[PDB]
């Protein structure tokens, strides 16, 4: 099994931060 301590579960995350894609949004 695999629980949120792998790098995995973990690298979603560091995806996240470069999330901008809700800046076109604003005009």
């Amino acid at each position: 099994e695999q629980e949120l301590l792998e790098l995995d579960k973990w690298a979603s995350l560091w995806a996240w931060f470069a999330i901008t894609n809700w800046l076109w949004y604003i005009k």
